[PDB]
């Protein structure tokens, strides 16, 4: 599943995983660690919201 960080429209795509940030590919969002944040601004996990219906 793809889950955007509505801060910048970062795109934490869980088959791409976050590898630069110590997050191998295949990572479900709720996996990442209650610290990991966007990559790219730095928001909280609790700024991204999943891309379903
Ligand atoms: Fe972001």
């Amino acid at each position: 599943a793809k889950w955007v960080c509505k801060i910048c429209g970062y795109i934490y795509d869980e088959d791409a995983g976050d590898p630069d940030n110590g997050i191998s590919p295949g990572t479900k969002f709720e996996e990442l660690p209650d610290d990991w944040v966007c990559p790219i601004c730095g928001a909280p996990k609790s700024e991204f919201e999943k891309l379903e219906d």
